[PDB]
């Protein structure tokens, strides 16, 4: 059903969660898939950079919310 396909969308939207993250993720926001996408990406860019969670909100910004760019950015040396 409808909340089926949300939990899906929103584990293959985000690169490394797990389906228990975009559960709880997904609970947090009323079942509204953007904005668990949305918090999955900054924690899981947060985790990667170990900046601040607002710092990794504005990296994700910068790169037009692409994931994998930021990821890749704040991996560079
Ligand atoms: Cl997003
Ligand atoms: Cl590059
Ligand atoms: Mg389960």
């Amino acid at each position: 059903g409808e909340l089926q396909r949300k939990i899906m969308e929103v584990e293959l939207s985000v690169h490394g969660v797990t389906h228990q993250e975009a559960q709880t993720a997904l609970g947090a926001t009323g079942g509204d898939v953007v904005s668990a996408i949305r918090n999955l990406k900054v924690d899981q860019l947060f985790h990667l950079s170990s900046r601040s969670r607002a710092d990794a909100w504005r990296i994700l910004e910068h790169y037009q919310w692409d994931l994998s760019a930021a990821s890749r950015y704040v991996l560079a040396r």
